[PDB]
């Protein structure tokens, strides 16, 4: 049922920028489908976002 | 092979405090076993930490 | 011109919760008036938010 | 008494990478001299670090 899979390249659609690979997943009531995304510009740094904030790119 | 499972109650072992439930997982080279943890004090806010930073509590 | 000062007790108005003291300030084009807020529940952990996301409480 | 000033270009010295401009400052007991740093690769996204984690670059 997941929109993205591990290793998909994604970016934030709007506001603060972020772009890199899906490295993980999380689930809360506020964010029932969320992803961890490792920056492709800053190796090692990871941010987490709701699926609606992200879009996949090639 | 995972140290924690969804819904385990964990806290940060040292430095900045954080305590709540495991809600997710992530994997990078720097942090090959990491977890997302939703605060039990601040619903909705989630932080992510390496497994070595966390310990399970009852 | 600042809405809050160091040591004000604030909380997030909506979405993910956060509550504690103002401990700092930041300025970007996206967020020209932002604050660092140390949780009163999780000492040491700090999050940063735009002024519009926060409200002062006693 | 501050190590960096607004607009200094800094990077994380080790572990997860981060590089961009100083955009802010924070103070806690754990981190009595901390900085907010806006990524030069991902405009708008800001992370916060203790002074010991950062070094200035030209
Ligand atoms: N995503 C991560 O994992 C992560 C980790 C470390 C740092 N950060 C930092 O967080 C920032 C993300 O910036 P952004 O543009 O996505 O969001 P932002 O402008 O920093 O807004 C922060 C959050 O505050 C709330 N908010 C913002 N404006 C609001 C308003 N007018 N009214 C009510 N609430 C408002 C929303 O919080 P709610 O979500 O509570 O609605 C929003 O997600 C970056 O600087 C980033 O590096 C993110
Ligand atoms: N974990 C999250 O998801 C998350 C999200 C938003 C905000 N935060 C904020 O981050 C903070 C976590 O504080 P903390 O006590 O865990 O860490 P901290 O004292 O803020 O240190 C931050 C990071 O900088 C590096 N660092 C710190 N001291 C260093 C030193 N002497 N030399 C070299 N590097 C050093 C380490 O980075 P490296 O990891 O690169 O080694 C450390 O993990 C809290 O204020 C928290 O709310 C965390
Ligand atoms: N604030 C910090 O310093 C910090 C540090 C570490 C971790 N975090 C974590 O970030 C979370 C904050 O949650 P929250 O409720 O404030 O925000 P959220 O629901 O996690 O949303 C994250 C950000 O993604 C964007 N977004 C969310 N929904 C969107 C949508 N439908 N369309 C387009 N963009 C959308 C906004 O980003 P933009 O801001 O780019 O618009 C929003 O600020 C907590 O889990 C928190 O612990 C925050
Ligand atoms: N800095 C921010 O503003 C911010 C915002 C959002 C997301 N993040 C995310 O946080 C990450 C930073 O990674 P990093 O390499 O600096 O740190 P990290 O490897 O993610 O470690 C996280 C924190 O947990 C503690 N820790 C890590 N290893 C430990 C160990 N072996 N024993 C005890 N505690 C340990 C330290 O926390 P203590 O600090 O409590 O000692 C460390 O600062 C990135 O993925 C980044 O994008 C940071």
């Amino acid at each position: 049922n997941a929109t993205f899979g591990m290793g998909d390249r994604v970016r934030k659609k709007s506001g603060a920028a972020w772009q890199g690979q899906i490295v993980g997943w999380y689930c809360t009531n506020l964010t029932p489908e969320g992803y961890a995304v490792e920056s492709e510009a800053h190796p090692g740094s990871v941010q987490i976002y709701p699926v609606a904030a992200l879009e996949r790119i090639n």
